[PDB]
């Protein structure tokens, strides 16, 4: 599956916002399609592509809004792999002192990956790499220092990403582990 | 966890081969603990070790031989994730037609996983990057041509590495889901 639009073509940004002003900030100067150079990604590699094969405009077709969210269409079951009998590959798994874990996102939330997991494997929507800090803001790293269960299981393909990955839902949110002793945080 | 032997330090490579003649190709010239110049790994990474903090000799004492096979000890059940009351992470999972998995070994095996998904996530031992070839001989990538059911799950850290990445037990060996027109090899 590859976008019919070649390299030379102008209509590639096909249905998408078409800014002028943004175009060599974000993919068709759309914000939602991420940016025109990548920062970090945390060669056999050229199998996936940012859209999953599809056009910009396509991808937006099946992906954003489609219901009235207007924003992303998520996963279901936040986002676990689901068997073939509806029910998702997770369960309870006990996180070593000494592991390290990451989260794209504030103390707020309660999901967490192995540390570097690759950017394609956890399934995110493109507007995610728009980022000119050498780190995002919110990007944060960790250290098990107690260990603790987590919903534990592997990550579904989604927004055109491979996914397959592994993903952490915690019992209470990042903040809380972080003040009963159990996540400590890391600097550069 | 990291190994109290300094950079400057003669004595790193105690309780290895220490084999003069390979010193240059394998860490303390033994093949065991893998090359001194790593070829292909499919930033932040420093935070892992290849291997775990562990000093070579203490590395093949955790775990090489142990038992009398006079090879690597692998994990339990064939390195899933285990759950907190003993059960593999892991059900039947249907891939999609248009997936990419790959293959570290022969098509005689009955083990894949998600392309391009790093060394350190399948938690294999070091002497498997004993390589000198761009890509090693058994080294496959295949495209999922017709749907089929895998038991998928997370895996399990071991010899080091952090693991959890995601692998794919198939239930027909590699070659025989060529055969039936499941999977596609592709090439460079
Ligand atoms: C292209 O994107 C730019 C950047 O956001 C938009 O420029 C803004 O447009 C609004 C219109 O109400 C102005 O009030 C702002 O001052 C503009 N900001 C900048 C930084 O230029 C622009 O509207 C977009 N183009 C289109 C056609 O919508
Ligand atoms: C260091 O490794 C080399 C390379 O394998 C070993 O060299 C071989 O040694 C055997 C000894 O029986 C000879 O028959 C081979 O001809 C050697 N091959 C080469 C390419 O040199 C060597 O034995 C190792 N050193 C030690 C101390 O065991
Ligand atoms: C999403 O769909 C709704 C209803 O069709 C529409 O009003 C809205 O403008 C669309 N776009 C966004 C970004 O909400
Ligand atoms: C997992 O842990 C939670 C919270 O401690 C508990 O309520 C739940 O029953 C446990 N078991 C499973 C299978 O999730
Ligand atoms: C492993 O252990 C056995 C029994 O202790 C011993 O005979 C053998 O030499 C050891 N090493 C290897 C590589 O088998
Ligand atoms: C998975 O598939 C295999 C082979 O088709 C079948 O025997 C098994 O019962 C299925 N269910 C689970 C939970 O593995």
């Amino acid at each position: 599956t590859t976008c019919p639009y070649s390299r030379r073509s102008p209509a590639y940004c096909a249905g998408t916002a078409q800014n002028r002003t943004l175009s060599a900030t974000y993919i068709c100067g759309d914000s939602r399609l991420g940016p025109v150079v990548l920062p970090q990604f945390f060669p056999i590699l050229d199998i996936y592509d940012r859209f999953g094969g599809l056009c910009p405009g396509a991808f937006l077709e099946k992906w954003f809004n489609q219901t009235g969210s207007g924003w992303w269409d998520y996963p279901p079951q936040n986002g676990f792999s689901v068997d073939d009998e509806g029910n998702i590959i997770a369960a309870n798994l006990t996180l070593q002192t000494g592991t390290f874990v990451d989260r794209f996102g504030s103390e707020y939330g309660s999901f967490l990956a192995p540390a570097a997991a690759p950017y394609l494997q956890r399934s995110l929507p493109p507007s995610n790499l728009n980022g000119d800090a050498k780190f995002p803001w919110n990007y944060h790293v960790y250290s098990v220092i107690k260990p603790f269960a987590v919903l534990a299981g592997p990550i579904a393909p989604w927004f055109g990403q491979p996914g397959q990955g592994v993903q952490y839902q915690t019992y209470e949110n990042v903040a809380t582990l972080i003040a009963d002793g159990y996540l400590k945080a890391l600097d550069e």
